[PDB]
């Protein structure tokens, strides 16, 4: 139904454990996987998003800095499960090995 | 800047309300499971991934309504309202749970 609900059951697919709504340095993240990875869903609009481009900027640059590294899901590629497991794919085995 | 789901979180996390995220009863996802056969779903008009199906709506909720479950549903827009999400969570909670 919602995006990160759709996340949710590819991450099960895959035998991905995570904490959900985690927050990280102050920040919330929709998908903690450990490690200091994390998933984030968002996108160009929804009818209760408040845009910020900014305070989201700022967020993924502190991130970074902390040594985490955030797989950011558009809601829209959602359409197209086949390239969003792989983003998650490779996201996840080139940073949990 | 955050999803509707997170919006609904903090507001459970404000009345101090515990929860199951994504939780599943009687073969249905709800976004927020309370205990005492009570749920909260999050939805909407329609969104970028969503698919049209209401005849999987009108069933989950006519069928948990049998097995005693109590769904409270929020549109996503509701939420640019949140006082309005508030009061519709704090009478859902006091009337089945008192």
């Amino acid at each position: 139904t919602t995006p990160e609900r759709r996340v949710k059951e590819i991450l099960d697919e895959m035998d991905i454990v995570y904490f959900t709504h985690h927050v990280v340095e102050g920040w919330n993240v929709a998908f903690y996987l450990g490690k200091k990875l994390a998933i984030e869903v968002n996108g160009v609009y929804w009818a209760s998003k408040q845009k910020n481009v900014n305070k989201d900027k700022r967020k993924l640059s502190e991130l970074h800095s902390k040594g985490y590294r955030v797989l950011t899901i558009e809601d829209d590629e959602l359409n197209d499960i086949d390239k969003v497991k792989q983003q998650i794919q490779k996201f996840w085995v080139t940073h949990i090995s």
